[PDB]
């Protein structure tokens, strides 16, 4: 896909002061149902995601993909994860603006009490694996948990893969 009419310039204020680190579409399936069918053709959802580290942040992003692949499953299961939360890198989805229908789609998904784990392709020779995307209601920000641990992190979403 060669991209003649390539878009630039969305830096809307919804951090303090953090500096823009990585750009591309974020795409996850919704899990309407524990039992169906599930295959392609289902509820299928696409935002383009911007990543905000804090200025000198040792994230050097770069060879990162155009396109991440997001897993939903419910925020009840994540409190078994409670130090793989703690020993993480805190940064801000700006999700470029924040009055999109599909992002009000998002708002919605994690309203109900669910999460987002992000897990990466081939980005890096050894940097980012996966990371929780955890939207705030109170603060009306999305989070971005990068855990420095990674393995371990990966163990925990495998058991809560369950239903």
């Amino acid at each position: 896909m060669g991209h003649h009419h390539h878009h630039h310039s969305h830096g809307q204020q919804s951090v303090s002061n953090k500096l823009l680190a990585w750009s591309g579409v974020l795409e996850w399936q919704e899990k309407p149902k524990p039992a169906s069918v599930d295959a392609n053709t289902k509820l299928t959802r696409s935002l383009p995601c911007q990543v905000y580290v804090n200025h000198g942040e040792n994230l050097k992003t770069e060879q990162w993909p155009q396109k991440l692949i997001m897993q939903l499953i419910p925020q009840q299961l994540l409190t078994t994860l409670g130090p793989l939360f703690r020993n993480s890198r805190m940064v801000q989805f700006h999700f470029t603006n924040k009055d999109l229908e599909s992002l009000k789609g998002l708002y919605r998904i994690m309203g109900n009490g669910f999460a987002g784990c992000v897990h990466f392709p081939h980005t890096a020779p050894c940097e980012v694996r996966v990371l929780m995307l955890l939207y705030s209601s109170k603060k009306k920000i999305f989070m971005g948990l990068i855990p420095y641990d990674q393995s371990g992190f990966v163990n925990g979403i495998r058991q809560v893969i369950t239903n």
